């Protein structure tokens, strides 16, 4: 991959692997969300950022995801490639916003889309701080001036607000717990776990004959390797539905979604 | 990728994924385990296969893993590219025989090789069988006619007898149920699932302290997407030696056995 010529976006091509394709025989959700974090990790290297600053090293903050939102028209087939390009742009004092715009190599369609937004958190006490003047500096320079988004439509159902799941749920998933392939680099619970772990309240039956076109996600609280968790989904209508997943235990409230699936 | 100037074995070059390494920052052994899975699958595609050959598809027949030997020396870190050369070899009326060279692109020095043992079975009755002579003949003109092994020391692990592990384990993870992640496009449960899983029994003390240099796997009976699962482990040794052990939670039955070695870093 490599960044544009005006070096204010980032695109890459990916070859869809065997392994990474569903019983449809195309890529999954969970393959798209981790090429969508790859891409994001390459543009990160490429302008210096390894996706702290300096600034933010030398006062321990990190960019955590509050909301990230998919929509894929076309899943990719074994064997084709897919060019996403992804960028970022600042939000004033509220945060960082990364953007994705995912291709197919040979028609240059767009086959799907998806939008993320990022805050400041103190990696230890995990409070969240506001984007102060000397970050916003720093990143404003890899970002384009005039706004850019993947989302532009008015009201659009990328800014939607989610409600909370009224017990009793419709569906459920229990006792998930993370394994070590569902860490990170960097000892946490990776968010695509959560996608994976959402659609397991999902029945089987709507999966078999729907195609996922939708999926919003609101993070409140990590996962942390030790912890089992409850996937729960009521139908709210195309089909659509209304998620939450918490801690098995007490029920603290982990994440939070909507999904939109048509049929084939 | 590409199949070799002879047509007789396949070469792909991946470079490695941030979403692929582990705590260290190099591939994790699941992420090796995907890779000679892709390769594979690339190599049959290349040759005009499904693996399944005209004459299989005819009789329901499929090919599915006994066992899985994997060395590593050295995982490539997240950013480098690895070269991995993949090669099939029949074993009589046995079955098959997977093999592959895992080789760092830059000083082309071997990091890791694998081999696996495969056996013909009847998808629906899931009843084992002999290779036939018909099924041979398709097969050998894809293969090297002379030996050509990954492992072909005289006295090697690859080719060790494991034993059943004997309760009480040392150590166990209990209850792990298989996602939609850990199908393939058939929906039966990943072979990786399997290693992952054969690795939530050992203490994470070890795997912070030692890096994974060799695990065999035998396969018994295949896991159920429905089905819920025990990871047992017993420490049987500088280096450190584990016997591991997957059965189902209920009634015990025996899905996987296999051994590891992790050295010291
Ligand atoms: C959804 O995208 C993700 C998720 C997790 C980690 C990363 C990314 C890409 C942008 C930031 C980055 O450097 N890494
Ligand atoms: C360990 O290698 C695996 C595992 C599962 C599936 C495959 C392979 C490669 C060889 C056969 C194939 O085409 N597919």
């Amino acid at each position: 991959g490599s960044l544009t010529e005006d070096g204010l976006s980032y695109k890459e091509k990916f070859v869809v692997r065997s392994y990474e394709v569903g019983s449809n025989k195309t890529a999954t959700v969970e393959t798209i969300a981790n090429l969508l974090q790859e891409v994001g990790c390459n543009h990160a290297q490429s302008v210096g950022f390894s996706a702290t600053t300096t600034t933010m090293r030398k006062l321990h903050l990190i960019w955590v995801t509050a909301r990230m939102h998919i929509e894929i028209y076309k899943y990719p087939a074994w064997g084709d490639v897919v060019e996403i390009e992804t960028w970022c742009q600042s939000e004033g004092r509220i945060g960082t916003r990364r953007d994705w715009i995912l291709k197919d190599s040979v028609t240059g369609e767009v086959t799907g889309r998806a939008t993320s937004k990022w805050v400041m958190m103190n990696q230890d006490t995990r409070r969240l701080q506001k984007v102060s003047d000397d970050v916003r500096d720093e990143y404003l320079v890899f970002c384009p001036q005039e706004p850019r988004l993947a989302f532009p439509e008015e009201n659009n159902r990328s800014l939607k607000k989610i409600p909370k799941l009224e017990d009793p749920a419709q569906y459920s998933m229990i006792g998930l717990k993370p394994r070590r392939a569902d860490l990170d680099m960097n000892q946490h619970v990776n968010n695509v776990t959560y996608i994976g772990w959402v659609l397991e309240s999902i029945p089987q039956e709507i999966v078999d004959t729907h195609e996922l076109q939708v999926i919003t996600l609101d993070y409140r609280r990590e996962c942390q390797q030790d912890d089992v968790v409850d996937s729960l989904t009521t139908t709210t209508s195309d089909s659509q539905f209304l998620h939450l997943l918490r801690l098995s235990g007490d029920g603290q409230e982990i994440n939070r979604g909507t999904t939109l699936w048509r049929k084939k």
